[PDB]
């Protein structure tokens, strides 16, 4: 319940499953690789992470021990190239998503009945980012979205899933002037979102929770906390984390609410250089 709390490797003891032993082969992507706790209390929450259009796995891989060494379930998926649009990469989380939900049920996983499947997070990098926050808006049973400097032209973002959106100040592929802060103004008034822009950051200043020297973990990890796993004991937390993390920061944009030990906070802040 502190900020300290919010190290990376967290507690819990990380294994991995795969296509490789028997987890469904979602028609959607290409290839799965589950991150899960092997010694947290069941159930769990899930996230599903995909890289960029044509990019592998391998650029977002550390989100999985990540969020898996602190009890949520990642499974980050890869891509063979389809369409060179967002909303397909909203059906490849979508269907990731699935491959969650069928895991609970499948015989000799160890993740067996360990899965809480209404409980479903995702996020994703560059298009995939698009298509993480178009997830939301298709399926807005959704809990939480985490989007990585993503690119999307024309959004649409009608959705009331909490959303964090982390760009780079240095971003030429995806400009936050052109994507992230029209990403985070489109989104309605109403859902609870944050914006966070690491100063100087490249495209892929997001990929790893080591981003904004491990500004984007703990932010992206209270977020989960607070919104994916109900948990408002992360509330105080993420505040601190977020003032602690202006100093990376060349742009911070807020308009969440959150129940903390106290009472309820409407924070509606904004930090600009
Ligand atoms: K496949
Ligand atoms: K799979
Ligand atoms: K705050
Ligand atoms: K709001």
């Amino acid at each position: 319940a502190t900020v300290e709390s919010l190290t990376n490797p967290g507690p819990y003891t990380v294994a991995t499953l795969s296509e490789a032993d028997g987890v469904r082969n979602g028609p959607k992507y290409a290839g799965s690789t589950i991150y899960y706790p092997t010694n947290a209390t069941p159930p769990y929450a899930s996230i599903a992470i995909v890289p960029g259009f044509t990019a592998a796995p391998s650029s977002v891989q550390e989100w999985g021990p990540f969020y898996a060494s602190h009890g949520i379930v990642a499974i980050i998926i890869g891509t063979n190239s389809l369409y060179d649009q967002p909303e397909a990469r909203a059906l490849a989380l979508l269907d990731a998503l699935e491959t969650i939900k069928q895991e609970n049920g499948r015989a000799t996983s160890p993740l067996i009945g360990k899965l809480d499947v209404t409980k479903l997070a995702v996020s994703g990098w560059s298009m995939g980012g698009g298509g993480a926050q178009r997830a939301a808006v298709l399926d807005n049973t959704i809990s939480a979205v985490v989007a990585l400097c993503p690119y999307l032209t024309s959004p649409q973002l009608n959705h009331t899933v909490p959303v964090l959106i982390f760009s780079g100040q240095s971003d030429p592929t995806a400009p936050p002037s052109q994507h992230a802060n029209v990403h985070y103004n489109t989104t309605p008034g109403t859902t609870n979102k944050l914006l966070f822009e690491v100063k100087n950051g490249n495209h892929s200043v997001a990929n790893s929770p080591t981003g904004g020297g491990g500004a984007v973990g703990k932010l992206a990890l209270s977020w989960l906390k607070i919104y994916l796993e109900k948990n408002d004991c992360y509330c105080s937390v993420l505040a601190t984390a977020i003032v602690n993390s202006t100093t990376v920061s060349s742009k911070i944009s807020q308009s969440y609410q959150c129940n903390n030990a106290l009472g309820v906070v409407d924070s509606k802040t904004r930090f600009n250089l």
